[PDB]
């Protein structure tokens, strides 16, 4: 496990007038690189990426049925549109259908909630400031190289979770798939925050490339949601200038 | 129960194809067809065959797990591309055939049959070579059977693992968009021979919203040149239909 500094890649977010940073872990060589060792260190507030260890939670507590569970729309108002349908679980995160997974977090329960992102070592495991907001506006905070490790975990099927719910939730996580490599990946938001304390934006996940596999973590502070698309496109230029994507 | 819709036939004749699609929304107990008789017909499944091939090399304990990695000896393989470690996913995605007839030698003539009894895969006959039965072998299955075959798998109904069924599930997503996933297989049994022509093959699913339709498409194919309408048409078909694009 070794993590060296690169700070080349800063070009990219120096372009778009970005301050942020991108964890990029090779698993056969167990070498990761990022443009900023003290970012890629620093917890931020999780935001929807927190989806991912609540589905996993979810399977395992049985709160969430199966693979095939639909979250059945009630009809009444949700902030989003999108949010406004029926929903598989691949949909509602595909989607980060935030009250399919506060009502998630309702059942699960704040006892079980921290055993298992203890069990999970999920950030500075701070779940205060109510049990279907804390990974929204309370104190849980994680570091991309966090995510990163997280995120191996779950790929290797070594969460403390049934290997079933780990394929289950690793599937719904595909987001573009190739005959050379498949990525799962994850967005997060956390808002606009406030004059002179902005928001995070997030893209994490892993490629597998060949016999290969990439573990990546992006954060970003954020002020404009003008700016949300850059949590791809700087990552995905540095993964693609790796020969990873591109 | 198999419907036929004589709406789909105008994209096999614009291209001169002798095909079928079969379309099923939901289940397979009502698909839609092109071709009622063809649909139901039976062909040499070809690559296809990887699909329960995989699902058994895993029950079997042939193929270790999820991250086994197939090393290439470095001898000759029958395409540049096959020429290459492979993970399981890279093994179907590529159609690695010696990966694959490696894994049915391992699994064996005796545990090969149970398994295709146990999936009800066609004719279930696997004559002519632990190896090559379904290349150039017996082996039959038709479109309505991959079906009714992907819909078990789909629901982790077949005699396998949850995992095994999981795994295999990944390893055969081929489009992922925000409304949609598409699980799915090709194959090609070659150009055939005079007057016999060989078979191409599309077969999968797609999950979009909270809807499911499984899909199962061959042609006869004498020219290679006219493999790519093994994916144009029955995509212009669900395109049309709404399901995918
Ligand atoms: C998570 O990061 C958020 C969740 C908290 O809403 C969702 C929503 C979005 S973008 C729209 C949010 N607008 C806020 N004013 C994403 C995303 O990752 O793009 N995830
Ligand atoms: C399985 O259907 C075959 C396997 C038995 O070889 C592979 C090969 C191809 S096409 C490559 C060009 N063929 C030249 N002979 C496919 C395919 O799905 O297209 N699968
Ligand atoms: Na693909």
């Amino acid at each position: 496990g070794s993590i060296t500094e690169n700070t080349s890649w800063n070009k990219e977010f120096s372009a778009e007038a970005v301050n942020g940073v991108f964890v990029l872990c090779k698993s056969s060589s167990k070498s990761c690189a990022t443009n900023d060792l003290a970012r890629a260190s620093k917890e931020y507030l999780p935001a929807s990426t927190f989806k991912i260890p609540n589905a996993i939670i979810g399977l395992e507590t049985g709160v969430i049925k199966n693979e095939h569970q639909v979250f059945k729309w009630d009809g009444k108002p949700r902030a989003m549109k999108q949010w406004e349908r029926d929903l598989t679980l691949r949909g509602a995160i595909q989607v980060s259908a935030v009250p399919v997974f506060q009502q998630i977090a309702r059942e699960v329960g704040e006892v079980r909630m921290q055993k298992y992102l203890k069990k999970f070592s999920y950030g500075n495991q701070n779940i205060s400031g109510g049990i279907d907001k804390f990974w929204l506006e309370g104190q849980l905070r994680i570091s991309a190289v966090n995510q990163v490790e997280f995120l191996e975990s779950l790929y290797l099927n070594k969460l403390s979770a049934s290997k079933e719910n780990q394929l289950i939730v690793k599937e719904a996580l595909v987001t573009e798939a190739a005959p050379e490599y498949l990525v799962h990946s994850k967005t997060g938001f956390s808002g606009v925050g406030t004059e002179s304390n902005p928001g995070v934006a997030w893209w994490v996940g892993w490629v597998e490339k060949e016999t290969e596999v990439y573990f990546f973590a992006f954060n970003m502070d954020i002020d404009n949601e003008s700016k949300l698309p850059l949590r791809k496109s700087i990552p995905t230029k540095i993964m693609e200038s790796e020969g990873i994507i591109g």
